[PDB]
């Protein structure tokens, strides 16, 4: 079982207010046909418009919450809502647009999905809390058939144009009018009691219900993210490389070694308490310090309470030496800490919107992270940028412009003139540092940390 069989049963109770008299016994095959689609027994890579929960999790970057509400067999106007916050009104003749015929609405839909998804995914997954109008509106903006490739490139076709009779991916679909071979999943099929708002509001106080289609579409995708990434966590699942993942990760390791190495040199802590990933390795293996590890998995729901991580009886006295919380999200860090906390508010292709203020950070694996809280860092300060090196000044070998910086903490800078080697390493480190900060990571340190203490490690 790789795909969802079209012969799987579909619970239709959620659909019977918009579709009165709908059979209780219904398959995906019969539902697809009822929606106005003919699959014709085609095995060309598109076996079902509906997908499994596991396949949906593998394609989280493609999720677009979708909801349709009736406004007025005589067709009436529909409010189409998307988790992008867009509301389009289609007439059959937060951003909400006036009523226009489907021929122009479908151009808008293709533009919106293409701009939203071109840098995230090779497809779209419509996430539903299916009541009827959304499934029956799909025929007006969706075309299906064999799996195809783009006319302008090698990516899979996600759009279709009736003007040119051609296919395109999200990058080459300017002016296209039809969504081609989309995927969809109905959250209501997962076994739930009560309406969408009641289930969403159990875990999220951030998304309100301003009684608009996009509000429901947003709540839908949010509840789906909570079920698949907050309550259930799967760190085995791999995700494709779509950006700067490798550079961001390489930067993180360089910044960690640099910042921890300098803390141990400036304040000579006898012991370091490394709290976080159970698979963590010594980030400064040559350091003199007594390195003690504590296992805590990435918290995906609420940030850890320091009272449960530290107290209840390890040195036991965590007040001795320094605490290293490298991506270990706690509610209030102790004053003797070195902290890297991901800022969930960051705008990027790796960071997807999440549940209750949190975000879904997708870099090789999916990590639902709790909402960034400035109050977690009251006992600390923002760690300033600095580069430190004790390596010999020796070129061994891009051209050269002389480096003048107060933050290049090297023997050559102490001696009044930065050597070529330390200037190259400084600029490479600053690049890695800016790369990590812009990816969303934030660095915090114990208030007594001072890089002035690093000059005397040169004599
Ligand atoms: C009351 C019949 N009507 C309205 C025309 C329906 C019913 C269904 C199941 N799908 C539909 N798709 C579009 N109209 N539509
Ligand atoms: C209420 C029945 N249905 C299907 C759920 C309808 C009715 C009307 C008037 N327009 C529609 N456009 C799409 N579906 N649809
Ligand atoms: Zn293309
Ligand atoms: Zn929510
Ligand atoms: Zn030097």
């Amino acid at each position: 079982p790789t795909h969802l069989s079209v012969d799987t049963k579909f619970k239709t109770e959620g659909l019977c207010v918009d579709i009165p008299g709908i059979p209780k016994d219904m398959t995906y095959r019969r539902l697809i046909s009822m929606m106005g689609f003919k699959m014709n027994y085609q095995v060309n890579g598109y076996p079902n418009m509906f997908i499994t929960r596991e396949e949906a999790i593998r394609h989280v970057r493609a999720w677009i919450g979708f909801d349709v509400e009736g406004c007025h067999g005589t067709n009436l106007p529909l409010q189409l809502g998307f988790s992008t916050g867009v509301n389009l009104v289609a007439v059959p003749t937060p951003l909400m647009y006036k009523g226009l015929p489907w021929n122009v609405v479908r151009i808008k839909i293709v533009q919106m999905l293409s701009d939203t998804l071109k840098n995230l995914s090779d497809r779209v997954v419509f996430v539903l809390w299916a009541h009827g109008f959304e499934l029956t509106s799909m025929k007006y903006f969706v075309k299906i058939g064999p799996e195809r490739t783009c006319c302008l490139c090698d990516r899979r076709a996600t759009c279709f144009s009736t003007a040119s009779d051609t296919y395109a991916c999200w990058h080459h679909s300017i002016g296209f009018d039809y969504v081609y071979n989309p995927f969809m999943i109905d959250v209501q099929q997962w076994g739930f009691t009560g309406n969408l708002q009641s289930n969403h509001d159990l875990y999220c106080q951030v998304h309100g219900n301003a009684h608009v289609a996009s509000c429901d579409a947003i709540m839908t995708r949010c509840l789906a993210v909570h079920e698949c990434f907050v309550k259930r966590v799967d760190w085995t699942i791999e995700y494709p490389i779509i950006g700067d993942e490798l550079k961001i990760n390489a930067a993180c390791r360089k910044v960690q070694h640099m910042v921890v190495k300098a803390a141990l040199l400036a304040d000579k802590f006898p012991v370091l308490h490394d709290i976080g990933n159970p698979k963590a390795i010594k980030c400064v293996p040559q350091a003199d310090v007594e390195w003690k590890f504590y296992d805590a998995q990435p918290c995906s729901d609420k940030a850890y309470k320091i009272e449960e991580l530290f107290y209840s009886y390890h040195s036991d006295k965590f007040t001795d030496g320094v605490c290293l919380f490298w991506n270990c999200n706690v509610d209030r860090y102790p004053a003797n800490s070195i902290v890297c906390r991901f800022d969930t508010r960051v705008l990027s292709n790796l960071n997807l919107p999440g549940c209750d203020g949190g975000s879904l950070y997708v870099n090789k694996h999916a990590f639902h992270t709790p909402a960034f809280d400035k109050s977690a860092f009251v006992n600390l300060k923002q760690l300033p940028f600095f580069y430190y090196s004790d390596s010999p000044c020796e070129s061994h070998g891009i051209d050269y412009v002389p480096l003048k910086s107060a933050t290049c903490i090297t023997r050559c800078n102490l001696g009044g003139a930065v050597c070529r080697h330390h200037a190259n390493e400084y600029r490479l480190y600053l690049d890695a540092y800016n790369m990590m900060i812009s990816a969303g990571f934030s660095l915090w340190v114990y208030k007594q940390f001072d890089t002035y203490n690093l000059w005397n490690t040169f004599t």
